[PDB]
């Protein structure tokens, strides 16, 4: 069979990702690799009426003091639905074709332009972080997650918090581009605790008060698990109740078979693409599991991308 | 390897369900409604929100928009259970058994009565969105082998005298969502039988427009939604791949009809007496059964009051 790679560009907003993708899939053949876009259109129109707009809207509403917290949340909790049903519906029917893993060419190279974990984790837990979400739904979100396929390189993205404030003005909210770029360096943080036998359950305890595919074992503190310390969450005894200590378990289960790569976006477009091209030689890709799969596939992308990408 | 038996007791709210599992050490553990986490845990009185929410756009007090999403915000709330149950039971469930079992799970509710059945009855009292509707469907995690689903059978007279002394809290004896929620569920039987028969939804598409149930006798029907079709009238690739997977998972899927017309005691032999052709299947580890007893136990003990 025919080997496949599949690529997940994620990361916070703002940091050149899309240029960074579009530059990598204009460098190969016009079909050997592919490329699943930002789904805007879904987002704008299709799934709801500008989604994004609605969500900017709702937190500036509630800073002001305008909504409360409760009415925050249930627009952030239906907003985020809707911000990843795309990914979802995506990752459901990729699925089926995707076989076990090969090794570190490839017949088809998949670049996603996000992954399902970034609408149903990264952006809820940034916005609890904001108070516009309870940690309750994020967790059901997190329960939520879709099998974690073989084969899932995700790459994260490193940029100085001054750069990135440079790059992303051109609203403008400061406190939500630190919860992301918390949240996602919590998240590489999680997988290389879970790649090094870290065991949230058995490290508890040591909780009060960034590098995925390297370095020693981190502290359960410098982890995603911190988040859900919430008081909402507590039993009567200091204690986690059972539902979310198994939410916390589907996102260990979830993200430690995940292979996370840092690609350091602080330099020009094409030093981008030449960074991401150099880390695709040590991503896992996976055999397809039929003949047709790789066709399929193709379809499934460029059909994607031309219903949903603008 | 032990083998395992998961029953999940489904079908709309106040024919008797509770009752039915209540009747009945070791070999049979009861997951029972999640109803702590509904009104304290997951939110604070979820029944209520929706209850109140439906009731407030009846009246003209707020809008289709406002409803829905209060609508799927609280649809999250209450699968959360079912779905974080599936989700750290799913990885011990190994294939099929064949035609007693070491271990026999009886669950209250499957998870797409919070991903599918709910939120479809809500879109057809306009208080969802068609494609928060197949959001929600998209998410629907696989179906693994053994997924035995039992959904009861009732006049609607009966129905809604049953259902009458039986309310929840927070919840109003609405009469048009007990018709939307039978509805759903006689078209989801449909559906499963039309799945397996070889019904393709894509084949027979042009169908709703102009031996198994018509494609308008079932789930599919709903998806003709406007909201969900291009200006030619094609459904837009997102949701036709979102009714792909609604096949996918439904159609593996093992439905049994439990007549809910006679006393407790008849209800309890009658899900009893269904077991005999229910798939069984073997657990993955030597240790899966005690953890699935634990999780069950526990699950109960802390969410069924
Ligand atoms: C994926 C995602 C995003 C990313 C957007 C910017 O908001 C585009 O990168 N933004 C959200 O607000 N929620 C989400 O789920
Ligand atoms: C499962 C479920 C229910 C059933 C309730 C009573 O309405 C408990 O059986 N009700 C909803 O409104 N949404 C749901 O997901």
């Amino acid at each position: 069979m025919p080997t496949l790679l599949r690529v997940y560009i994620d990361g916070p907003h703002g940091m050149g990702k899309t240029t960074t993708t579009q530059l990598l899939v204009a460098l190969g053949s016009r079909d050997d690799i592919v490329y699943v876009p930002e789904p805007m259109t879904y987002w704008r129109v299709l799934g709801a009426s500008e989604t994004i707009a609605n969500i900017y809207t709702t937190q500036h509403r509630l800073d002001q003091g305008e909504i409360s917290a409760g009415d925050a949340a249930v627009v952030m909790t239906s907003a985020q639905i809707t911000m990843g049903m795309p990914y979802a519906v995506t990752d459901a029917v990729l699925a089926p074709h995707i076989g076990g893993e090969a090794g570190s060419p490839p017949a088809l190279t998949l670049i996603f332009d996000r992954h399902p974990i970034a609408a149903l984790l990264c952006y809820p837990a940034a916005r609890y972080l904001m108070g516009s979400m309870t940690p309750q739904a994020v967790l059901a979100f997190v329960a939520l997650i879709p099998p974690t396929l073989p084969g899932t390189n995700i790459v994260l993205g490193a940029l100085p918090e001054d750069r990135h404030i440079d790059r992303l003005a051109k609203r403008l909210d400061l406190a939500m581009l630190a919860a992301i770029r918390r949240v996602y360096g919590l998240l590489a943080n999680t997988v290389r605790y879970l790649q090094c036998g870290g065991s949230w359950r058995e490290d508890w305890g040591q909780l009060s008060g960034p590098q995925s595919n390297a370095g020693p074992r981190p502290h359960i503190g410098d982890t995603l698990f911190t988040l859900f310390r919430a008081p909402e969450l507590l039993a009567p005894n200091g204690d986690l109740y059972n539902v979310f200590a198994w939410a916390l378990d589907v996102l260990a289960k979830r993200l430690r078979s995940m292979h996370v790569f840092i690609l350091d976006y602080d330099q020009s477009p094409a030093g981008c693409r030449d960074a991401l091209l150099q880390l695709t030689s040590g991503m896992v890709q996976t055999h397809v599991t039929t003949p047709g799969s790789i066709p399929t596939i193709c379809d499934l992308a460029r059909t994607f991308a031309r219903e949903m990408g603008e």
